């Protein structure tokens, strides 16, 4: 089929990419970076996140694969030495696909009335423009809390091992269609009160963050982060869209967690 | 239908129970504490947990209701003043049912070879008999970690607001069929290593705790706690069984969380 | 003596300030905001922090007092209704003084070679300019760790109830001459490793933060926060200087903690 | 001088002990385990804790040394290969001494009226006899909080790297004369409230734990743990007594922390 290979850009990953392209030339495989059906990422999890956002408009037509030239990644979970066996199985096809849930983020603005939507593979976070961060947290149209602190992080399941984990969040197996909200340095005293605990939401629950004082926020989506002005609302929901991985062996999530944090 | 009412045993709850029995006498409602179809608990969440374990062999034939004579409970979420409206709607029927997932705990012994199974509505925990607690944690037959510490807690979704919450766990909406494992004071240094983070498992995942040095453990299931000796394995899995609640109004889980921890 | 009164600027605090000035006019008390010996702050803890940094060059010649027109503050711990009794005792004098330790922050730059020093009453923090925050942490010239995360917070004892507390830090009685370092969302996996725990340092210990990749950081000192460029080192040490409070009654730190976080 | 050597009891530590005794026989050094002035512990930190409590009645007449035959310990911080150089320097004398603060625990009983005092090198903890743990926490005769949870831990400075650390406590340099209180799984909801944060107390502050419902508690002091009945009060204070170490090289606390938790 059609395929493309993205590279971290260092000597190691570029050469592996050129050797894989040569190996694909021995099969009915066409290099196409406009409408690929297979997207191979060579580098780390950062490289894999860039590949996902490169092709986020053709998610349902693409199976992703990650190769780690550095340490083991959670998305880039193939070794460089397995590259030749990867070509053959990819060329033959008949592989299985695995799907992970994604996070939908909607940003509504003031001035007039317009929206922007983004898809996250790891998480979306909200912080302030330097000043104090105060937002009302609304869950399914019910006011839940007034958050004062540094920010908030909404993670996908496969994102729970990333930023979510550093904030105290739970690690969730990616077969659970859910999103998880964690706090960044919340203020809790006699007059200010947050839940503290991470919150895990199922499909069709909508979490809305609404400004109190300032309308300017730093909003990140995976590695992309930008200052949004005149923001009226930020809505989080489990996406109906899913990222599809090509799978060729059993590499269970909990072993990947074991290998990344316990020992390898 | 057939119904029974359990009471915390204080003057307030006993009198409310006698007044509800009188109110049921005005309808085709028969008091039966052997094969009830409706189980009303009057007291707190402790009273409701005792009612659940009272009738755990007829879970699929019972709809539970909780009335809180003290503060708001997560299971006992009806006010005493609503008792009269409760009788009528219960007597008429046509109510909806809501189902929450449960936790299955299997305890395998040595000596010969035998098993015991228990059902938890909140959580099951494992601690040592005074000595150091060391257990190997195995996830789907894969050795995940060697835990050294005070103990481990496996929570249901509706249990996440209880012991799980005090241990740093995430709060999970009860519509998610999952269980959550949290650590109690894990030892982490150069030679000893745990994941630290809470872990959230889906249906059909099996978490096994296996002894290393001692075979004696204090194992709790909700409020019940007992010293198990000659223990070879403790297995945790999302139960196929569910507790059914009678519902008459919308009282969302996240508002119940709000009312219990933020403000009311 | 000479005295000045700073105000939050709202109607309540301005009027209390004018009434106290009138009350001081009945005694040998001269209003002087250039070389005061008594500095009264009327507002909240934010107002008190501004007063401290207003007069940080004459710390050893000044006794500070805080009045809270809003809720109880940790520095602004007098009620407005006590204002008249405050004037008399302040005018008579013979009061006792209480001293709290402070934090010294030294910022060394590249380009050529120059330093800047700041004094913190609550804390000093370090974050990155948007990009990833990576710094080497050196304790008394010994490399202790390579920190990857959102940032670091170095707190005084009286600062431990502020930002430090939201980051998981311990609350320290202000009679202990010490500083406390806490982490903001540290990355910990197989290859990256921080201590995790807050660290409490005594007098004469020097903690140095040294850049790895980028030399630009957002450095805050109490409420003041600014982007420092070409930074070569940030050094933290318990200051030899102390802030002096005028005290007229016993209001113990742990009761102030109780009143602010438990109940009042 | 007079000296004794305690051993973990395994083949490695016993043989090292016999070789050191032989080496001391070449100097004016007398083996005496009744009134030693030098106490050498060969094993791990557990072995060193037993040696401390062995000779806790002659603390001011004893300099302790630890040798680790397993991994590095915080008290047993000499390698076995350094044993011969240890003998010579110990025999010659002229060494320096380093002193660490200790924790005093007083247990007052009912029935009649009697007290017991204990000294801790790491920590003292309080847990319940199975039932719920509820205690009133009083700081310098001021009621601070009503604690509901699994238990409480009061740590010395050198104890902060042990149990305290697993409970979220700060690591404190042992030159600070202080004690640190940490919570074990506190209950916090609308009606029950604890501070949450670790608390660090200076010398002469007295923390008192007082029973509410039950008078039976499991009280530990370092590795010793026993069920106390008819308990009326448990009082914690920084001891006036100090443990003295013989020091022959610079091995800073923060490097020892680095070596034990970061890398070695
Ligand atoms: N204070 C913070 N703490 C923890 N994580 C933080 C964080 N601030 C941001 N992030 C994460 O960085 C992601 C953006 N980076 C790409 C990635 C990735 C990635 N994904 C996963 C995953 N799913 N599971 C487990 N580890 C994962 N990692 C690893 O994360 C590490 C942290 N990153 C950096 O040091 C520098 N950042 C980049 O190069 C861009 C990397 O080594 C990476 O291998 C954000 O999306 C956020 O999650
Ligand atoms: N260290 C610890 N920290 C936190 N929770 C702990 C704990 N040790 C045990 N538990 C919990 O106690 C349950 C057993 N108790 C019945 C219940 C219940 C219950 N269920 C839920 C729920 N689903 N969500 C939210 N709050 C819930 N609560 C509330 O929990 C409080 C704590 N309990 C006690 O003080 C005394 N214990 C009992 O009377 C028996 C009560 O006020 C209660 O209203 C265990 O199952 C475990 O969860
Ligand atoms: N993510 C964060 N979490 C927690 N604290 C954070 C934080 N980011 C910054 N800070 C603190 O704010 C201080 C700067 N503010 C003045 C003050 C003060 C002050 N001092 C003490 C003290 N010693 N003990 C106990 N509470 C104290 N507080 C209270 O702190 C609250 C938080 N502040 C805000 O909401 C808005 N900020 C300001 O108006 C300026 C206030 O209600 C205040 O009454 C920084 O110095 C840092 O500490
Ligand atoms: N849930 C818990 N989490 C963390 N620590 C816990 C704990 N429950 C008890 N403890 C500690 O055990 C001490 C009693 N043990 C002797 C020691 C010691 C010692 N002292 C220090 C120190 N100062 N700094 C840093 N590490 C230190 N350690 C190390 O601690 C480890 C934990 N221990 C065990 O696994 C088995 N226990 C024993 O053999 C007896 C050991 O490897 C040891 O090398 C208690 O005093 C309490 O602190």
């Amino acid at each position: 089929m059609k395929y493309m290979i993205t590279s971290k850009g260092d000597e190691k990953s570029d050469l592996l990419r050129l050797n894989m392209i040569a190996g694909f030339g021995e099969y009915d495989m066409e290099y196409d970076d406009v409408e690929p059906e297979i997207v191979i990422s060579i580098g780390g999890d950062g490289t894999f996140l860039s590949a996902f956002h490169q092709y986020e408009e053709r998610l349902d037509e693409i199976a992703f694969i990650g190769i780690h030239t550095g340490h083991l990644g959670f998305y880039a979970d193939w070794r460089p030495a397995e590259a030749d066996k990867l070509v053959k199985l990819l060329a033959k096809g008949e592989y299985q696909k695995v799907s992970y849930p994604l996070l939908k983020t909607t940003v509504k603005y003031g001035i007039g009335k317009k929206e922007a939507t983004y898809l996250a593979l790891n998480e979306s976070t909200v912080k302030s423009s330097g000043g104090p961060f105060v937002v009302d947290v609304v869950i399914n149209d019910i006011h839940f809390e007034r958050f004062r602190g540094d920010g908030l992080c909404m993670s996908t399941p496969s994102g729970t091992t990333a930023y979510n984990k550093s904030l105290g969040g739970a690690l969730m197996h990616p077969s659970i269609e859910a999103m998880q909200l964690t706090e960044m340095a919340s203020i809790n005293n006699r007059v200010y009160r947050t839940i503290g605990s991470p919150l895990v939401f199922p499909k069709h629950h909508v979490v809305s963050l609404q400004p109190v004082n300032d309308k300017d926020f730093q909003i990140s989506v995976d590695h992309l982060s930008i200052l949004h002005r005149d923001v009226q609302e930020i809505r989080y929901e489990v996406s109906a869209k899913k990222i599809h991985f090509a799978r060729f062996r059993s590499f269970p999530f909990w072993r990947r967690v074991h290998d990344s944090f316990i020992e390898d």
